């Protein structure tokens, strides 16, 4: 694999450590920085294709506070190691669930939403469409900064590691017509807001795929969470507009969340 001196880190500068979920925690060196490293598990060439793709797409997208940023790579004379920012508190779902009462203020929760919307606006400005935006693909740093993940990356019945179905984040036009746009991502954003305000709640509990389809076709919409203002619930519903052109954009969402954060206790 060809050397990219913008990014290449010598192998002897990386101290591999504990597994994270093939993603390990590591130390890049006179000061050490904790980072996350991805590597290939016996794997296909495709798997190597996919890995390199993820890395190159990160090269192009650029730096933002609210996304997992590439930090380097080990490409010469060994397996490929992609090195990125480490977020010590795991995904947004786990972070949220672990701070359920028997803590996060109202303002904290709104602040999370604002940050994810910021990350998404940037990715959008860079022409990137996520296709699986969800609390589980948002990671949280030690400083509680939201960072979007898996933006550089179907069986509708495959469940996640935690027993939930991804189709439940998917806008209708993407689900039935496989048409994906920034506006389908905005739909998924609306679902992710629901997760924030139900402190890591699971959407449509007990609803399998086929019944899911029935609900969407009938125009069903999730109930308002208990820890939710009408304004924030309207924001969700606007995200779930039947007609994609009539959904807000992440630009709009960022501006509205900025104002709300400010006025939230
Ligand atoms: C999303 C996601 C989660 C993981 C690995 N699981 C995990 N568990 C706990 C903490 C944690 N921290 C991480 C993970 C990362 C991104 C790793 C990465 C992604 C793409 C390319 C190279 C490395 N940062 N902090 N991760 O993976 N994804």
């Amino acid at each position: 694999l060809p050397e990219d001196p913008r990014w290449e880190l010598p192998r002897d500068r990386l101290v591999l450590g504990k597994p994270l979920g093939q993603v390990v925690l590591a130390e890049a060196i006179n000061r050490v920085t904790k980072v996350a490293v991805k590597m290939l598990k016996d794997a296909t060439e495709k798997d190597l294709s996919d890995l390199i793709s993820e890395m190159e797409m990160m090269k192009m997208i650029g730096k933002h506070k609210n996304i997992i940023n590439l930090l380097g790579a080990c490409t010469q004379d060994g397996p490929l190691y992609v090195i990125v920012e480490y977020a010590s508190k795991g995904n947004l779902r786990e972070y949220l669930q672990a701070r359920r009462p028997p803590q996060l203020s109202s303002k904290d929760l709104v602040s999370c939403a604002y940050q994810v919307a910021r990350g998404m606006e940037y990715l959008a400005s860079k022409k990137c469409i996520h296709r699986d935006l969800a609390a589980r693909n948002v990671l949280v740093t030690e400083d509680n900064v939201m960072k979007i993940a898996d933006f550089g990356l179907i069986d509708y019945y495959k469940k996640t590691t935690n027993g939930r179905l991804p189709v439940k984040w998917m806008a209708p036009e993407a689900l039935f017509d496989r048409i994906y746009t920034h506006q389908s991502d905005v739909w998924s954003f609306g679902v992710l807001l629901w997760e924030i305000f139900t402190l890591g709640g699971s959407p449509y509990p007990g609803v399998p795929v086929e019944e899911l389809f029935k609900l969407l076709k009938e125009g069903h919409r999730m109930d308002k969470p208990s820890n939710c203002t009408n304004e924030l619930y309207m924001m969700m519903r606007d995200c779930w507009h039947a007609v994609p052109s009539q959904r807000p954009t992440f630009k709009q969402l960022v501006e509205d969340l900025d104002r709300i954060v400010a006025l939230t206790s």
